C-alpha cells in the first residue's frame, strides 16, 4: 500500500509529464493518491511515511492547484521538486 503506490505513481506521472508533455494524465495518477492519504496514518508504515513525506506532497499539490489558476510551469517545476524528493527518498 502507501510506499509502493506512491513509487509506481509518481514514475508513471513524470513519465507523462516530462516524456509525454501531458499535464491532464500527471494529475489523473497523482490526485487519487494524494485523496488516500486524507484519511489519515493509522498504520506503522502509514505513520513513518506521513511523518517524512506528508508536509511534502500536500505541499506539491498545493503547486499543482496553484498551476490550475496561473497556467504557469515554474509552479509544475517547484511540485515536481518535492515529488522527486520524495521519490528518492522511497527508494533509499
Amino acid at each position: 500500500l502507501w510506499h509502493e503506490m506512491w513509487h509506481e505513481g509518481l514514475e508513471e506521472a513524470s513519465r507523462l509529464y516530462f516524456g509525454e508533455r501531458n499535464v491532464k494524465g500527471m494529475f489523473e495518477v497523482l490526485e487519487p493518491l494524494h485523496a488516500m492519504m486524507e484519511r489519515g496514518p493509522q498504520t506503522l508504515k502509514e505513520t513513518s511515511f506521513n511523518q517524512a513525506y506528508g508536509r511534502d506532497l500536500m505541499e506539491a499539490q498545493e503547486w499543482c492547484r496553484k498551476y490550475m489558476k496561473s497556467g504557469n510551469v515554474k509552479d509544475l517545476t517547484q511540485a515536481w521538486d518535492l515529488y522527486y524528493h520524495v521519490f528518492r527518498r522511497i527508494s533509499k
